[PDB]
């Protein structure tokens, strides 16, 4: 069960792993393994705090500027094995992954989908996301039905998603990005300045403290 003064819903951009490769000398493959290992970190403290919604974005469609995307993609699929393991979390891609390469695409797909019977936690991972696509995707969604903001928010790409109370940005950024417009409208916005893949329990534990003191 959820605690009362915790969020319901966590949404992290997965900020700062290209800045803490060339911090460490690694690859990006190198890094955004790493960040995959933060990502089951994050979703066990979420768990013992009883939060069930996380949603993480890992990759941005302005960042995908192919060989590198595609070890990318691989690298966060095989980091995702010990969360679809746990049978405890139902994964989630967002984001228009036609614009990945279709091989690393299938496979983080194929992760995603082995963990339909996960619950009772929900990680929702976008990739290639953009907030004014998914904005955009509203418009179309609703010319191909042939208006109210309730008839938007239906059919926008993340109409599965519901608002998010906690915003956690990593990397000392101060911006959304465009990150889920919609349903972070009302969201609290913590900003961490640790690079993700450096991601600690006491960032954690400082960014649901500042929760619930609002």
């Amino acid at each position: 069960g959820a605690h009362p003064g915790n969020p319901r819903h966590v949404g992290v951009i997965l900020d700062g792993n290209r800045r803490w490769a060339e911090g460490h000398g690694t690859t990006l493959e190198a890094a955004y393994a790493r960040g995959a290992a933060r990502v089951a970190d994050l979703v066990s403290w979420c768990e013992t705090e009883g939060i069930a919604v996380v949603t993480v974005w890992a990759l941005s469609r302005d960042n995908l500027r192919a060989a590198a995307v595609g070890r990318i993609l691989d690298a966060t699929a095989v980091g995702l094995a010990g969360i679809a393991a746990s049978g405890r979390w139902h994964i989630r891609l967002i984001g228009e992954t036609d614009l990945l390469p279709a091989a690393p695409a299938r496979r983080l797909r194929s992760v995603a989908d082995r963990t339909a019977t996960g619950s009772p936690g929900t990680l929702n991972v976008a990739v290639a996301y953009d907030g004014r696509a998914d904005i955009a995707g509203a418009v179309r969604g609703l010319l191909r039905s042939g208006v109210r903001e309730s008839d938007v928010e239906r059919y926008l790409s993340t109409a599965g998603l519901p608002d998010v109370d906690l915003v956690i940005r990593t990397s000392g950024e101060r911006r959304l990005s465009g990150f889920l417009p919609w349903q972070t409208a009302y969201a609290e916005l913590h900003f961490t300045a640790a690079l993700w893949p450096a991601f600690s329990f006491d960032d954690f534990t400082v960014a649901l403290r500042s929760y619930r003191a609002r």
